[PDB]
């Protein structure tokens, strides 16, 4: 059996729609986000120990708010996708109980093994982070490069995996035109991306960071304006897209 390392797990009521998200944020993420809201999911040594077995008894709890009109189950954190085994082995239990399931992912795959190709095929909707398309600002951002999540991007394109595209919005990072034309160009063809969703930046979780005794590198950033937010929909709506705030 297959080991998770997991922070936390919730059910929440969806975004719209009836029904619920459970939501497991798994322990461990390899990017460091300047933004993150949740700091403290990124040591992959730290978090609880669960087996499929141990989380699938408290999803079935939720069963009559997850159906076909909405609900399901979430994988996110952290990042789900450095534990794409026991993500998989979730996702096909909770297939056999015909639940939805959602990956929450930075795409940050460095190895394309068979697991991969296993994990997206019990996975009914991808939600991809695409943090930044200009690599120079994005290392600085993210302190990786973009180029894995890109390529995975295009693989999940290939594969006909259905996709949002995740932009979170950050003023003096991500929210110029540049940038944003960038992001246009790069998923224009991507008929798999069911829509591109911008998420306007929040100083939320700065105390995660605090209690590490890190720095937060982003203090005194506001969240964009409604008419930056406007900005960039708008552009990005230039290449063909659906896009919402
Ligand atoms: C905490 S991440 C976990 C999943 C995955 N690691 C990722 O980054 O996509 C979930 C979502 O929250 C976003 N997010 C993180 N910090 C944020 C912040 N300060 N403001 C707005 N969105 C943020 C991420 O970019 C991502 O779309
Ligand atoms: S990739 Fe996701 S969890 Fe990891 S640091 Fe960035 S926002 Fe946080
Ligand atoms: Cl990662
Ligand atoms: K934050
Ligand atoms: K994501």
């Amino acid at each position: 059996e297959v080991i998770g390392r997991i922070h936390s797990f919730e059910s929440c009521g969806t975004v719209d729609g009836p029904g619920i998200r459970f939501i497991t944020f798994f322990q461990g993420c390899l990017m460091r986000c300047l933004y993150c809201h949740n700091r403290d999911t990124w040591d992959t040594h730290g978090g609880k120990e669960v087996t499929v077995k141990d989380l699938m008894k408290e999803v079935v709890t939720y069963r009559h708010f997850m159906n076909a009109s909405g609900g399901g189950v979430t994988a996110s954190g952290g990042e789900a996708i450095l534990q794409a085994e026991f993500v998989r082995d979730w996702f096909r239990e909770c297939k056999k109980e015909g639940i939805h399931t959602c990956l929450d992912t930075n795409g940050f795959v460095r190895h394309y093994d068979p697991v991969i190709d296993e994990l997206l095929e019990v996975t009914d909707l991808v939600m991809l982070d695409l943090k930044q398309m200009n690599d120079e600002i994005h290392k600085n951002l993210v302190g990786v490069s973009n180029h894995r999540t890109l390529r995975f991007a295009q693989y999940l394109a290939e594969k006909n995996v259905k996709v949002w595209i995740r932009y979170v919005v950050v003023p003096g990072w991500s929210d110029d035109d540049d940038s944003a034309h960038r992001l246009g160009e790069f998923t224009r063809d991507m008929g798999n991306v069911e829509k591109i969703e911008l998420l306007p930046y929040h100083e939320l979780g700065k105390h995660k960071w605090v209690a590490m005794g890190e720095e937060y590198k982003l203090d005194g950033v506001e969240p964009p304006r409604a008419e930056t937010m406007r900005r960039v929909k708008g552009i990005l709506e230039q290449y063909g897209h659906k896009v919402m705030f």
